[PDB]
């Protein structure tokens, strides 16, 4: 969403990042949806640059229609419109003409922040690379929250904050953005009939309101996965309406293990049942970047 709301559709296409498709030479498929999938690839001549460069082709898997290839674009006409930050999934460029609707992006080497984590996690435990400490679960936090402030000063909304959809690439930088139709067939329990009601807030639930607001209730939860090292939400916990009943009347998850007392404190303060008492993405980054420093 982009707050002005804006409709997607009748946003303009820049011409500025067509590429020719023929500069691409495509590899191993990184993730595949019901509808999409995500191929790596080797650009040639990408930029003013002309940088030789690996890149993340997003594209639609054959058996995807109408509402698809619209859908795809809406995702490339929002990309261009935000602009670029060090922690979002930028754009590189896109192939329209003569084709299927290709999605040029950044490649990110060590995947998403969720299945880092937990693999990281059992490397620790290993013994019983680089083992990861509180700084870097700290640094996470700080890169995530940066790009979820550069996407609210755009007056845009994520709708779907999460460890799933973070990158982390070279030299660990974490990188916010959405899958979208290029989803995992693993993260499909998460998406209830499709929403991912567990990172929501009370008010996208009920009332299907989605602000800025609403995104800190998901980054509090995606600050839960971190501190967690990938647990699921809620876990053991079964999505019906006890569940509901619970989330509206103000219930919390307890405080995960690896979790500083005021880095749970933070979680809290963006789980308040009133959307305009939570922290603003700004306050978020100048305290955990301090706490990281
Ligand atoms: C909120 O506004 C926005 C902002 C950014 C976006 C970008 O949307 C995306 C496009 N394309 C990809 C996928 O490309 C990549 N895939 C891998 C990958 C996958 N598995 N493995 C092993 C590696 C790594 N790096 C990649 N760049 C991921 C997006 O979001 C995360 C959409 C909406």
């Amino acid at each position: 969403k982009i707050i002005e709301f804006i409709d997607p559709t009748q946003l303009p296409y820049n011409e500025k990042w067509e590429f020719p498709r023929n500069n691409l030479q495509f590899g191993k498929t990184l993730g595949a949806g019901a509808f999409g999938k995500v191929v790596e690839a080797t650009a040639f001549g990408l930029g003013k640059e002309d940088a030789v460069l690996k890149v993340a082709v997003k594209m639609l898997k054959s058996t995807a229609h109408a509402d698809e290839k619209e859908a795809l674009m809406s995702e490339l006409k929002i990309m261009s419109h935000l602009g670029q930050h060090e922690n979002i999934v930028n754009l590189l460029g896109a192939c329209t003409h003569g084709g299927p609707v290709l999605v040029i992006t950044e490649y990110c080497c060590y995947g998403d922040l969720l299945n880092f984590l937990r693999r990281k996690a059992e490397a620790m435990l290993g013994p019983s690379g680089r083992p990861l400490e509180l700084r870097d679960l700290l640094h996470f936090s700080s890169q995530v929250a940066q790009g979820m402030a550069f996407l609210a000063s755009k007056n845009c909304i994520h709708r779907d904050v999460a460890a799933r959809n973070v990158l982390l690439t070279n030299g660990h930088v974490a990188k916010i953005g959405d899958f979208g139709l290029a989803r995992d067939i693993m993260n499909d329990s998460n998406y209830i009939v499709r929403l991912p009601v567990k990172w929501m807030a009370p008010e996208s639930i009920f009332d299907c309101v989605y602000t800025v607001q609403s995104d800190v209730w998901s980054y509090g939860i995606l600050l839960w996965e971190i501190f967690s090292l990938g647990l699921n939400p809620y876990p053991g916990i079964l999505v019906n309406s006890k569940f509901y009943k619970l989330v509206k009347d103000g219930y919390q998850m307890a405080q995960p293990a690896f979790a500083p007392k005021n880095i749970y404190s933070i979680m809290q303060a963006c789980w308040a049942l009133e959307p305009t008492h939570r922290p603003t993405f700004q306050q978020i980054c100048s305290f955990l970047q301090e706490q990281a420093q």
